[PDB]
């Protein structure tokens, strides 16, 4: 893989070349789709949509905000490392090590942009729905790999449609740069075969079937390895991903100790070697609130995590050009003992706290009752009442699915609740 | 002091003494005493009725009647064994009168079901609404009305008070209220003084009032009845306790001590980190680990703590009583029996915790909050009512809420702390609107 070609401005429909060296910096390509992202109503819709927990908790725009920000320093640190060591990049194709993090930035804003209400519980709604609820009737008119879309239902994969759909007057969707479409895809692969390796890429899928063809044109300008169709990740996508890790493994506890959840003397004990080095004891010892104290190691946990993952994927740069690096970045690190203890507290104290099983509970019924109104309207659009439900609702059997399937999941979490009220007269 | 009398199975308006010795066993006058709360109006409204924790459903709180149930279970242990201490100490007291330890026992037993029946609603905020509400509220208009006695029931309304009022109001076809039996009311009575003169020492006994003016008359029959000693000989009355008196306090002090932080621990205000720190002295001899170990829910761990540490409060508090069982009997017992425990640092220290975690909480503090205000509104028109009974508005306040100036103001205070959380809300919510 050449850094030249992965580093693409191309956009869809793109009849000539884009070269760096001819881009005016005030409205660099890369910028331009952190911006595109930000004004988009799916982006707008994180405003309304649950990250785990439904007083202040994150929510998945504040998430993306934040995972977006840790991204860009990511990008910026690993692209000035990136350009002294291919100076060529610089000097003759007229890369800057802000492009790179200015990728990483707007790849972390969307990552989640495809996810459904009620977080990673909603996925699952919408793939037993097609498993084994109403949606199971399809499963005899669909191939393999559509039915597998459906039941496995992959927020990365909507991610993916939402931000590249085509509509009358709206070619390409956001079109953003093939590179951050590259660096956005942590899964370059198609629904099957079903986890083919134990690599995290291999673990979930990337893209619908109905989006096959445009990854395959984005694979191919990029330049991506060939690993059914799958291809090794773009090198960006693990600074994404590494963003991501970070911040929902840090902010996670620190929300769940600010909740009361977690008792916060379980802060300094798991985050200790995280802030040892950095922590400014006077500081800590002067903060009065709980609150502040947990920001504060907070701050130095991700600034340490930062650091180690820089430093972890320029280790294994020539790994992951060539496709044979086998793990994420953050399995790589030192912390690994402390960041699975946070994580298994979290899981125990806030995944698995009442309130959240009760949304989740909630959250199934709610989507797979706008699931069977959509279909039963699809099935039979003549009776009365379901021309009154597409009124309400929606004003090839598989693109019609996975459109019904995309719709459900840009509802934010409050119109969701109304619409299912609506349907059951509440 | 004499037992014999402390004893007396008097009801407020008997002609004739009740011999001990003649009474039927199976109608004992002390064990009626109990059924007869179990069935009252007052009893079953505590059913409806905050103890700390406002209530839910998405959770298990205890109210004032499951409180007051396990306080008389703790003063029935506690009454049964200093009864058959005391029996073996006097022994005239069974072989010539004819007393059993049962009788002990029963007298705590039903003292310990009543203790709470008259405070108000949403706790202590409860009556300092009350309180202040004629100290500088609306109430204060009246203070050149009534006596200093009189305006000091208002000003320092108390709970307690209002219970004995609870428990002995006359009403037509219904005096003397529930007619207890005198060593009951005496083993109710923990602040046996009037309203004035405020906190005379710092005894205990002397923190509070137990009788507003109202009753005063009648606890004058009661304490005369059980032969209780002098504490003062001004025009300012008041006893030393009945000794029976220190084991209701001990069962209430041991309950809310050790309930409460269970309680705080299964609703998540307490860390279960927290659990064997500050158990392990009161348990520490008595508890099977393997066992606590074993055990798999909270729930579980935490009400084998409680059911062991109550077991040790409850022994402790027996040998206390009967090693200053004369200087209670005497009146010189100047402190509550759980003030000389060996646990005395371990139960302050969760007594502490509870309130930094329960008592602190935003919703106990939410309650408070909303209580001062539902009191003092219920208060405002049932006293405008009060002094304009003519109007078309003050005429529905009274169909609403109650269909001398001193007996009609404490009536009113009365009324409105008996009010279970939900009336009282509900008609706040009326007179306000909603
Ligand atoms: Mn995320
Ligand atoms: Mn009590």
């Amino acid at each position: 893989a050449n850094w030249e070609h992965l580093l693409s401005l191309k956009r869809q429909g793109d009849t000539a070349k884009r070269l760096r060296i001819e881009q005016d910096d005030t409205r660099l390509g890369f910028e331009v789709d952190y911006d595109a992202i930000i004004f988009s109503a799916p982006f707008r819709s994180l405003q309304d949509k649950t990250q785990v927990i439904p007083d202040f908790v994150h929510t998945r725009l504040t998430h993306s905000l934040e995972v977006s920000v840790v991204g860009r320093s990511l990008g910026r640190m690993v692209g000035k490392k990136l350009l002294e060591k291919y100076p060529h990049l610089e000097q003759v194709y007229g890369y800057k090590f802000n492009d790179f993090g200015a990728i990483v930035a707007a790849a972390a804003l969307a990552h989640d942009i495809g996810n459904p209400p009620f977080g990673h519980s909603g996925e699952k709604a919408i793939g037993e729905f097609f498993k084994n609820g109403y949606g199971k009737r399809y499963k005899d008119s669909l191939t393999a790999k559509e039915y597998q879309d459906l039941i496995k239902f992959e927020g990365n994969a909507n991610g993916f449609k939402v931000l590249s759909q085509s509509k009358p007057g709206a070619q390409g969707g956001l079109r953003l740069s093939y590179a951050t479409l590259g660096a956005f895809m942590k899964y370059p692969k198609e629904s099957l075969p079903h986890k083919p390796s134990d690599h995290i890429a291999d673990k979930k899928y990337g893209f619908f079937q109905s989006e096959r063809a445009l990854f395959e044109d984005v694979a191919q300008e990029l330049g991506l390895l060939k690993r059914d169709v799958s291809w090794s990740r773009h090198p960006l996508a693990y600074l994404v991903e590494a963003a991501d890790d970070i911040c929902y493994t840090i902010i996670d506890f620190e929300d769940g100790i600010n909740l009361g959840l977690i008792p916060e003397e379980y802060a300094l004990e798991y985050m200790v070697k995280l802030v040892g080095q950095t922590i400014d004891r006077n500081k800590y010892n002067a903060l009065q609130e709980t609150s502040d104290r947990v920001s504060y190691l907070r701050a130095l946990a991700i600034g340490t995590l930062i650091n180690e993952s820089v430093d972890t994927f320029m280790k294994y740069e020539e790994e992951i050009l060539a496709g044979t690096f086998d793990q994420s970045l953050i399995d790589k690190s030192n912390y690994q003992a402390q960041i699975t203890d946070i994580i298994n507290l979290s899981i125990e104290r806030i995944y698995n706290s009442r309130e959240v099983i009760e949304k989740e509970i909630a959250g199934y019924e709610i989507l797979s009752t706008l699931l069977e109104a959509r279909c039963r309207a699809l099935d039979n659009n003549d009776t009365h009442y379901n021309q009154l439900i597409q009124q309400l609702l929606a004003p090839s059997l598989y693109e019609n699915l996975i459109q019904i399937c995309a719709e459900v999941s840009t509802m934010t979490d409050g119109k969701a609740l109304r619409n299912y009220k609506k349907i059951k007269g509440l």
